[PDB]
């Protein structure tokens, strides 16, 4: 059965959602979202309503993946999907797509920011990171953009993976969060890239919250490959080889041979531990870097460590990236995933 909706303008646009959602206030960085009181499940949530979803063949596409990916994310360290509706009656007036999440207190970044991490929290929220990684890319889904600002966290530090990689030039320029977690790979377009990127982005991370600071806060790109390659030393003739971009290999060989530094002396007084996993995880060949699923078998996490209750991901079948549609028929996939959602337990 339908339920009624409301409507009010939250900056410069309508929101018309059902009267379960009450008290909604913007939160702008994470696109169009309120922050809203769900009177059903006494739940905080965060309604994200999605702009122009069908305007072109790929923000249909956009959409559509979208609404794929957070259907079948179903972990407790990842965002997943508390409601999805549309005030539309039918197709032919299906226009808008709404999406509900939790809404967690804060992010990474603000806390890493505000407050001094005891190694014991690094632990609890570098292991939920895995975890939850472990999940993502067992469903052969890749993250590609995990930074602070998309670990969501609540006051006991519980936190979930938010906006998958699914940015411009111009965003990727400069001094900017937005580029210094990516792993060298995908930054300069190496080879094709893989899931371990998202390792690397937890080593950049990990190291953040151990020193309070940015691992690699590179001015530009090449700068940041500076950065980076001062810590873990140049390519051997082996990584060089897997680079496919001829004019990147090229580049890269102009640069002075450096060794890799002892990671003992640059994260000063660290749990040894901490700084065996990151040297696990910061190694330049995306071939030797460890896997979230080999990370939480790791003696840095014997705490928490638990292999009963570190769940894989059903199959999700993504076929459809390979796909050419027309507008209208994106819309209708995304029609019927709207239609078909039954809310979690
Ligand atoms: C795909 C995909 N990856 N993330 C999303 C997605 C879709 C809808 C929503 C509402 C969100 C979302 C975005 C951010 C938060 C959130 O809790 N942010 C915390 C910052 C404010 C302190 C929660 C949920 C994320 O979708």
């Amino acid at each position: 059965e339908r339920p009624t909706f409301y409507r009010q303008e939250l900056n410069k646009t309508i929101w018309e959602v059902p009267e379960r959602y009450q008290n909604l206030s913007p939160v702008g960085a994470y696109g169009s979202v309120c922050a809203a009181f769900d009177t059903k499940t006494g739940l905080r949530v965060a309604v994200k309503k999605l702009s122009r979803p069908f305007q072109s063949i790929i923000h249909a596409k956009r959409t559509y993946r979208e609404l794929r990916l957070l259907k079948h994310m179903k972990h407790e360290n990842v965002i997943g999907l508390l409601d999805v509706f549309t005030p539309a009656r039918s197709l032919e007036e299906f226009n808008d797509v709404y999406l509900v999440t939790h809404l967690m207190g804060a992010d990474l970044n603000n806390i890493v920011k505000c407050q001094k991490l005891t190694d014991d929290h690094v632990q609890f929220l570098i292991y939920q990171i895995l975890r939850g990684l472990k999940y993502i890319h067992s469903a052969d889904i890749i993250h590609r953009d995990l930074k602070p600002s998309n670990l969501a966290v609540n006051e006991d530090c519980e936190l979930k993976i938010l906006d998958f990689g699914l940015h411009t030039d111009d965003e990727m320029t400069g001094y900017v969060a937005t580029r210094w977690y990516r792993a060298p790979e995908i930054m300069l377009n190496w080879m094709h890239y893989n899931q371990t990127v998202d390792i690397w982005s937890v080593g950049c991370i990990m190291a953040e919250l151990l020193t309070g600071r940015t691992l690699f806060p590179g001015t530009d790109h090449i700068d940041q490959l500076k950065l980076i390659l001062r810590l873990v030393g140049t390519p051997g003739a082996e990584l060089l080889k897997k680079i496919s971009s001829e004019s990147a290999r090229n580049y890269i060989q102009s640069l002075t041979q450096m060794p890799k530094m002892n990671f003992a002396n640059v994260f000063i007084g660290a749990n040894p531990l901490a700084v065996d996993l990151l040297e696990k995880m910061l190694v330049l060949d995306s071939d030797k870097r460890i896997t979230a699923a080999q990370a939480l078998a790791h003696a840095y996490f014997a705490q928490y460590h638990d292999p009963d209750d570190e769940p894989v991901a059903d199959p999700y079948d993504q076929s459809f990236e390979s796909r050419d549609l027309l507008i209208d028929e994106w819309k209708s996939l995304t029609y019927d995933e709207v239609i078909s959602f039954v809310p979690p337990p």
